[PDB]
């Protein structure tokens, strides 16, 4: 894992607002993105999903986010350059309230 590789992976993530690295196998990707972009309709042009699978990188920008985040697993999840977690920590934060409250900014 090259510093290169995670300093362009820090990139991706402050792209846009909310970035998600997934496979396109994967369920709980799948629960993750329709929570997202259909369920809460956060709208698609401010997010960044990156399909590793269909990446030619996508094993190395997975290393490099174990680094970053210190999470193995996919779906990896940030919104505003902040460490959200996988798809159990989004259930958590939807069912509390607070993921509506930090997407406020984003939501429009």
């Amino acid at each position: 894992v090259s510093q290169e590789t995670v300093a362009h992976v820090k990139d991706l993530i402050g792209q846009k607002e909310v970035f998600v690295a997934a496979k396109t196998y994967c369920p709980y990707c799948k629960a993750t993105l329709s929570t997202l972009f259909q369920e809460l309709n956060v709208p698609k042009s401010k997010a960044l999903v990156l399909e590793l699978d269909e990446m030619s990188n996508g094993s190395e920008i997975q290393d490099a986010l174990e680094e970053i985040s210190g999470q193995k697993t996919v779906p990896n999840v940030y919104i505003n350059g902040k460490h959200i977690g996988g798809n159990s920590d989004l259930e958590t934060l939807k069912k509390n309230g607070k993921l509506a409250e930090i997407l406020k900014p984003v939501f429009q």
